């Protein structure tokens, strides 16, 4: 089993790749692949890049050139969730696109022409890493859609607009459904995993925090392997 | 395979596809992760073609695939669009200068509208394969030439107050489309030359003329008439 880590936190990296024995580095097309066996699984880390085409070629060039058997992407995103708070842990179910509008010729808001209208998370592997959280944290865990675009969603008030098409999405963020697309393209299972930064109404050492929890839980997942 | 010059074609009008691969001698059909690629040799340079997908990641995977598995020496990107700008004619050919994405807005952290973090602002398009279209269009069709800005979103721009929005943001925006500034954003981040160019299938103004689906015929025939022409052109 060979698992494909697409990151985004630094400290989240660093502590996986410290767990790793006999670390293989590669560069293809200018991406950094960290490729080591975590307990008796082969464990590849490359960082997504930033946004939709970034996080898709990392994704593209992860798949084709390692032919990883599953994708989790991790990171930390801003609440759109009304009842979340910053260190809430969102587990998402589906994903789609914010604020992707083809509706004119029936496609259903979010939906890009010939895609599915919402991408869904690989329901066993998104089980495991919420039971690997509930294991080794103290966490409050939510499963839900996670919506992506190519803004940064600042204000309180690009919220309830997404919120007015999306009224159960948990959290907005600018990887997770590229990430998606891509993997279910290639019929790979992913998990996508987002800590809560801040709160839908709204740290020190937040990132740098759940990055090292991050790692932690999926060392724990990695370790529990066959 | 054994031109020294390899142009990559990333294609979306079914007549264009069927004139080019016509034009191929010693066609060949290669599938690379369930993309189909058609290529051959097209005057005294090779010529590999394959469709672009709709929107931005689609569009963003085939460059990836294209470029990786291919080493094309160039990219160029072909296809019909609506107009934004508003003297803009059915039949009317943009030949972008730059792409750049319609909606992208991180200004919060002091980017510029459009902008995705660690990306230009813009998507500069080749100088040089840009003005070497522009050149060949003039020698085999007729038709009026622009240059200028073209933006891409993953939303099709339908109504008149998605159009205005664009344009308070990019008042020189001559159309909006759904692949351009993803496949430019890739073959920048290779270093690969890129072109984009859109025939115009509606009038700015608002007025009749042809049906869409008549227009996207003569627009793919005249798009390969032209592109071949380059293609013997580079000898």
């Amino acid at each position: 089993m060979r698992y494909g880590v697409i990151n985004a936190m630094a400290e989240e990296k660093a502590a996986l790749v410290d767990a790793m024995i006999d670390e293989k580095k590669t560069t293809i097309a200018g991406k950094l692949f960290h490729h080591g066996k975590i307990g008796h699984v082969d464990v590849v880390v490359v960082e997504s890049g930033i946004g939709k085409v970034a996080s898709a070629l990392t994704t593209t060039l992860l798949i084709t050139n390692f032919g990883v058997d599953a994708v989790i992407n991790s990171g930390s995103a801003g609440a759109l969730g009304t009842d979340l708070r910053i260190g809430d842990i969102v587990i998402a179910d589906y994903l789609a696109y914010a604020d992707a509008d083809a509706r004119a010729f029936g496609y259903a808001y979010g939906q890009v022409p010939q895609q599915p209208a919402r991408f869904k998370a690989d329901t066993d592997l998104s089980n495991d890493l919420s039971e690997s959280y509930e294991k080794v944290t103290d966490a409050r865990l939510v499963r839900g859609l996670v919506v992506t675009s190519d803004s940064f969603i600042a204000s309180n008030e690009q919220k309830q607009t997404i919120l007015t098409h999306f009224p159960e999405a948990q959290s907005a963020e600018m990887e997770g459904a590229s990430i998606a697309q891509v993997a279910n393209y290639f019929d790979v299972p992913f998990a996508v995993v987002r800590a809560i930064s801040d709160n839908a109404n709204g740290f020190d050492d937040f990132i740098v925090e759940a990055g090292q929890q991050s790692a932690q839980v999926l060392i724990n997942f990695f370790e529990a392997q066959a």
